[PDB]
């Protein structure tokens, strides 16, 4: 894996990749 | 109405909620 | 869930709501 | 609903998600 | 119009509603 | 060729179209 | 419309400029 | 076809939806 | 694990390769 | 290929780095 | 946090793994 | 390459088809 620069929708989507079936959080500061 | 599934039920929830923060939790 | 009533069923854009902090 | 920073291709998918089954017309200036 | 200030700046669902059919 | 559906024909007619606009009419 | 043609079916770029404004 | 400007994520796309089944080759410098 | 198919295989590809690149070859 | 391993069936990110260059 | 250490900066895909349930 | 042009400047449909198998 690279390290990714990711801002709004891209990184949702890359968290939603990650973290599949398992879901997320999304807390922005 | 539409289905939102996967990776576009997310980016619907990022629209909606933006910077409020959102749960994404399929298990609930 | 939002999986049923969102992807399996239809929702709005106010269902989705319920799903921010 | 919060106010959204939107370009290009982002802005159709609000759109989409907006309008749904209505459809829309995309005229940018 | 509503298009370029989503982008320039910033816009609501609400505005993007008046785009629909 | 490949099938191409909701949010995803919208994207392909922003990259056909762009700055020339577009219409998405399901009911037509 | 499109999507009969293009979602249901399969349709080229081509097709898709068709719906351009 | 209009000329595009296009990064990162949003020139796969354009890639996946131009090469189609022919598939394709993501290469940058 | 999920089902990443088309724009949504590609888009992962893309997450996980970056600037090493990446090869899309649904005949393979 | 990686239609058949990551979308017929399921792969980790780990199998999709096999497609890297 | 990461969150916004992504957007300003890069962050890696562990790191969002901090994130999932 | 084109690729780094369709970032740092605009490329074509037409010049994408150059990276097709
Ligand atoms: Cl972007
Ligand atoms: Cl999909
Ligand atoms: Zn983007
Ligand atoms: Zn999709």
């Amino acid at each position: 894996f690279v390290n990714q620069h990711l801002c709004g929708s891209h990184l949702v989507e890359a968290l939603y990749l990650v973290c599949g079936e398992r879901g997320f959080f999304y807390t922005p500061k």
